[PDB]
């Protein structure tokens, strides 16, 4: 991987692995989401991050994902090479955004795109906060100054408000719990695990006859390593679904989302 | 990746990813096991397979893992490049063996080694069988003729018999179940998922203070996509050793047994 000529974005190529594909012999959306996190980490390393900047480390502040939105036109097949370009942008005091474009390396055709919203949190109190001027200034030298959007369209799917699923859910998968492979280097549940848990309550008949085109996921609260989650899904329709992940015991919301599926 | 000069082994380099590492910022043993499966698949593809031979497909036969044995001296760090070499060998009519050697790409130093035993099974009946002469001849042109062992030692750990853990277990993790990410392209549970499930019943205090040096796992029966598993562990021992058992949560049918050896950091 490498930063592009202007140093304001980063590109990396990945060869899709045998264990990374589903029944169609193409990459799962969780494999895609892991590759998006990997190219994002490689971009942060390339621009000098140990993605906390020096001012954030002094104030014990970290970036946390508020929303992930991914749209796939074609999933890369096993053995195929996918090229992913990523970049960041400041969204004033709200937080930051990281965008991605996925391309077929042979044809140069765009096969997918993604966007994510990040908010600042104090790592100890877990209290959310606005982005300060010092953090905005030290971040802005690594971002394009003019807007560059993976989802430019006004009122597009990536910005839509997601409602809360009402009981009873049409489908459910209960008792989901993370294992050590679901944790990151800081012993926190990996953001991609929540995508897998949301998808657990989609009936296999949909998975067997449809391809996932769009997924939007809001992250409200973290699942701890010792927590247990229930995954709930209701059809709202192409097939569209509304999703909710909540703690198995008291029903505290951890995520809400929507998925759009196209018949194969 | 590529076959070596003589065409009897295959090498591939991997850059360790951010999500592939644990608390020490080095690759987990499950990341290592996935890389071993990946280089094995790339080797089979390079020599013309798709690893069922022509005679195997005619008779509806497949290879299934009977045992996996991995020894790691140093886990590669995040961003490091690891080179893995793999090869296969026929073990007469018993089955086949696939071996691997892991090296640090910069220093050329061996950082790990692994071996696995495979047996033939009829895909439909699930009945095990001996390897026929036609199958043995068809895959012998892709294997070294002289023995080449990742574990040459006289009575090495990779061949030891594993006993059955007796109840009560010292530690347990109950109600483990696969999700879609644990399945392969044929909707079967990936062999690496069972390694993760075995390790779930090792106490976190051991994981925090020790490094896993050796794991040997016997595969007795498959966990189906709708099954639920219990992971059981008992200490058998500066080094800590454990005995492991995975069984179905309901009736207690054995699916795997194994042992792990850990060295204090
Ligand atoms: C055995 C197990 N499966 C899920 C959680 N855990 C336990 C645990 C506790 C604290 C930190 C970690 C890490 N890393 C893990
Ligand atoms: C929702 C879920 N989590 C684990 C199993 N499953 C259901 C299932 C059934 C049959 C085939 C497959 C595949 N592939 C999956």
């Amino acid at each position: 991987g490498s930063l592009t000529e202007d140093g304001l974005s980063y590109k990396e190529k990945f060869v899709v692995r045998s264990y990374e594909v589903g029944s169609n012999k193409t990459a799962t959306v969780e494999t895609i989401a892991n590759l998006l996190q990997e190219v994002g980490c490689n971009h942060a390393q390339s621009v000098g991050f140990s993605a906390t900047t020096t001012t954030m480390r002094k104030l014990h502040l970290i970036w946390v994902t508020a929303r992930m939105h991914i749209e796939i036109y074609k999933y890369p097949a096993w053995g195929d090479v996918v090229e992913i370009e990523t970049w960041c942008q400041s969204e004033g005091r709200i937080g930051t955004r990281r965008d991605w474009i996925l391309k077929d390396s042979v044809t140069g055709e765009v096969t997918g795109r993604a966007t994510s919203k990040w908010v600042m949190m104090n790592q100890d109190t877990r209290r959310l906060q606005k982005v300060s001027d010092d953090v905005r200034d030290e971040y802005l030298v690594f971002c394009p100054q003019e807007p560059r959007l993976a989802f430019p369209e006004e009122n597009n799917r990536s910005l839509k408000k997601i409602p809360k699923l009402e009981d009873p859910a049409q489908y459910s998968m209960i008792g989901l719990k993370p294992r050590r492979a679901d944790l990151d280097m800081n012993q926190h549940v990996n953001n991609v695990t929540y995508i897998g848990w949301v998808l657990e309550s989609i009936p296999q008949e949909i998975v067997d006859t449809h391809e996932l085109q769009v997924i939007t996921l809001d992250y409200r609260r973290e699942c701890q390593q010792d927590d247990v989650v229930d995954s709930l899904t209701t059809t709202t329709s192409d097939s569209q679904f509304l999703h909710l992940l909540r703690l198995s015991g008291d029903g505290q919301e951890i995520n809400r989302g929507t998925t759009l599926w196209r018949k194969k």
